[PDB]
Order: structure tokens, then C-alpha cells, then sequence
């Protein structure tokens, strides 16, 4: 029963409980109905359903998945004027421009950040390379170091960058797919270290993101590594958190990928006018993000109004710093393929079913082939074999 209604899908790690208050508010004024969904897999499964009656009429997705989204026509152009613009700031514009076209709304500003247990861990490491000997300390103690999700390339890309590893290398506003840096000696040395800290027991190559947000927030482990959207739940926990810069490498910040929050309108909604209503007047309003952000933070929002209560926030200094030491995302379509090939490397690599060597080698190949993510699914579904 989405017919006739605002259908909205965002992540289920964020505030999509204050999202559907804020389409309360939208309701109780317009008489239109606001249902928020945080589907799983909600990014791959936007292209399939997008033409469907059950595609959403807006989604919420860092920036990086859009390009993709809107090279196969899957976006309307959003239309904010002038005066619009104006209230965020602009570089959150910027990340959502393709083909010189804006094809979403800027929300917040993501970057990773340490997270670390001040009873456990007063002062946290300032390099990575300190951290072997920091866990030997903490497993004599029923403890461990350092605990984060290595199902998702995201998490692990801020080491694999650190050294020297790049995606696509850039220049003059253009991104060279056939100039992928994935499987260079920076990157080499990231996973590597990785690799050498999952062999030397000091982390395990099963942990996902629930193992590792349950592991800290029970303070059986010192530190996390995780965005603005997890403060809330050790809040809950009562842990006495601190959220800090990201370790060095090799004396080099590590550089996580930086992600906007952004929300794009279905390009076959046929109420995208009411998402633009919704979006501008509603959500992007110190009301609208105080709402969700109270439910998830949601980081460094893209509203400078607001951003003006949050800046006092360490929380967020720190992750801006982070984003800062990092790099923005590209949104290219080729994204999709790059993580799923880098995504492949770390695992086949932490699991020890492929060499370090030869799962980045892989990835490098991989990063620019579109089939990548099919060819993935067609491989978990095995297939069968003939009588002759
Ligand atoms: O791990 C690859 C993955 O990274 C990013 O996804 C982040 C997302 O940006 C965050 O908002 C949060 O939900 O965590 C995700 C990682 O689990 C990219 O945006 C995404 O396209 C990519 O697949």
C-alpha cells in the first residue's frame, strides 16, 4: 500500500526512526503520508526495484552510489534555487553534481573515526604499528585491542590509503579508470599489516559490524572503528567513549573514504515535487535534522544553520579531521565495481584463502569491470554440471 504515499528508504544503521518523525510533522500538514523502510541491501536493490511500485520515491545513500544510480536514469535533477543553495554549504553540492547535474540533497558529511574505551585505554595509539603490543597487553586482561568490521572494504580502505593506495587516480576534476592504485606498495603495506594482525591472533577475519559494535559496547574490546551513527548505541551502554583521530601508518594519517549523505528522488515518482517539499522544508531544517540526529548522529550536517549548534561537538571535530586527512568519494559509476573488488581482496585476504599479493592484484583488474557485482552472485549461486 505505497500508492499515494512518500515511500522513503535509508540505511538501517541510521536515524530512520527520527526520519518518520519528521515525515509526521510533513503528514500533519499536507495530509501525505511518509513511510520510512531501511531495507537490506538497500543500494543494490534500488536498481532492481526503481520501476516498481515498491522502489522508494526517495533514497538516502553516501554520494558515491548516485553517479551509477543516474548514469542508468534512475534520478530525477533536483531543482533547489538559488536561495537553497545557499543554506548548505558548498561542497556537499559538489558531491552530488554528475555530468554537472545536482541528483540528490546533501544530508551530512561521514568519516570514520577511533572510538576507544577511556577506562580501558586513556591514552589511545597514535599509530597502528603500536597496536600488536597494546592487545597482548589487553588479552592478559580478558581483553583486546581493537575490534571493526572487516565484511566491508569502507572500514579497512582508511589503512590501505594511509601509505599511499588510491582508488582512481585523479586530476583536473576527472578520474582515469584505467589508472587504478589499489594494488601499489602503499596499499600492499595496508593490508598486509592487516593481514599480519589477524595471522598473529590480535584480531579474527569473521568479525562484521554486530561481533565488533557488541564486542566494544560491552567493553570487552578498548577501541572501534566506526562512524557518527554508532555514538548512539554506546551511549546506551554507558562506556566511557572518546572518538578520536585514526591511527598513523608508517608515520601517514590514515585516509578514509568520506561519504555525503544524500538523498535522490526516484526518477519514476510521480510525487517529486512532495519530495522536494519534504526534503527542502522538512528534513533540511534545524527541526528536520535535530529530529534524526537525536535519534542516530549523523555527523557534520550539510545545513549551516545547524552545523552551527553541532560544531562545538569533539565528536565532530574529530570526524571532521578524519574526513579531512581522507578523501571525498568519487561518484563515478565504476564505484560499485571498486568496492566490490577491494571488498573481495580483504576477505579472500584476512581469511588467508588468497595471498595479499594476489587478492590486490585481483581487486586492480577487477575495479573498472560493471560485471564485477553480477559475476559475484552467480558464483554464490554455484550452478550445476551436465550428463555429458
Ligand atoms: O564497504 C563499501 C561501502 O562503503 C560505503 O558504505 C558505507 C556508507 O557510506 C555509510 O553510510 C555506512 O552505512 O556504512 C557503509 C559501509 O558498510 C559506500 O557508501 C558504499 O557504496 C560501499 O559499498
Amino acid at each position: 500500500i505505497e500508492e499515494g504515499k512518500l515511500v522513503i528508504w535509508i540505511n538501517g544503521d541510521k536515524g530512520y526512526n527520527g526520519l518518520a518523525e519528521v515525515g509526521k510533522k510533513f503528514e500533519k500538514d499536507t495530509g501525505i503520508k511518509v513511510t520510512v523502510e531501511h531495507p537490506d541491501k538497500l543500494e543494490e536493490k534500488f536498481p532492481q526495484v526503481a520501476a516498481t511500485g515498491d522502489g522508494p520515491d526517495i533514497i538516502f545513500w553516501a554520494h558515491d552510489r548516485f553517479g551509477g544510480y543516474a548514469q542508468s536514469g534512475l534520478l530525477a535533477e533536483i531543482t533547489p534555487d538559488k536561495a537553497f543553495q545557499d543554506k548548505l554549504y558548498p561542497f556537499t553540492w559538489d558531491a552530488v553534481r554528475y555530468n554537472g547535474k545536482l541528483i540528490a540533497y546533501p544530508i551530512a558529511v561521514e568519516a570514520l573515526s577511533l572510538i576507544y574505551n577511556k577506562d580501558l585505554l586513556p591514552n589511545p595509539p597514535k599509530t597502528w604499528e603500536e597496536i600488536p603490543a597494546l592487545d597482548k597487553e589487553l588479552k592478559a586482561k580478558g581483553k583486546s585491542a581493537l575490534m571493526f568490521n572487516l565484511q566491508e572494504p569502507y572500514f579497512t580502505w582508511p589503512l590501505i590509503a594511509a601509505d599511499g593506495g588510491y582508488a582512481f587516480k585523479y586530476e583536473n576534476g576527472k578520474y582515469d579508470i584505467k589508472d587504478v592504485g589499489v594494488d601499489n606498495a602503499g596499499a600492499k603495506a595496508g593490508l598486509t599489516f592487516l593481514v599480519d594482525l589477524i595471522k598473529n591472533k590480535h584480531m579474527n577475519a569473521d568479525t562484521d559490524y554486530s561481533i565488533a559494535e557488541a564486542a566494544f559496547n560491552k567493553g570487552e574490546t578498548a577501541m572501534t572503528i566506526n562512524g557518527p551513527w554508532a555514538w548512539s548505541n554506546i551511549d546506551t551502554s554507558k562506556v566511557n567513549y572518546g572518538v578520536t583521530v585514526l591511527p598513523t601508518f608508517k608515520g601517514q594519517p590514515s585516509k578514509p573514504f568520506v561519504g555525503v549523505l544524500s538523498a535522490g528522488i526516484n526518477a519514476a515518482s510521480p510525487n517529486k515535487e512532495l519530495a522536494k517539499e519534504f526534503l527542502e522544508n522538512y528534513l533540511l531544517t534545524d527541526e528536520g535534522l535535530e529530529a534524526v540526529n537525536k535519534d542516530k548522529p549523523l555527523g557534520a550536517v550539510a545545513l549551516k544553520s545547524y552545523e552551527e549548534e553541532l560544531a562545538k561537538d569533539p565528536r565532530i571535530a574529530a570526524t571532521m579531521e578524519n574526513a579531512q586527512k581522507g578523501e571525498i568519494m568519487p561518484n563515478i559509476p565504476q564505484m560499485s565495481a571498486f568496492w566490490y573488488a577491494v571488498r573481495t581482496a580483504v576477505i579472500n585476504a584476512a581469511s588467508g584463502r588468497q595471498t595479499v599479493d594476489e587478492a590486490l592484484k585481483d581487486a586492480q583488474t577487477n575495479s573498472s569491470s560493471m560485471d564485477v557485482f553480477m559475476k559475484g552472485l552467480s558464483k554464490a549461486k554455484e550452478g550445476v554440471v551436465a550428463a555429458a
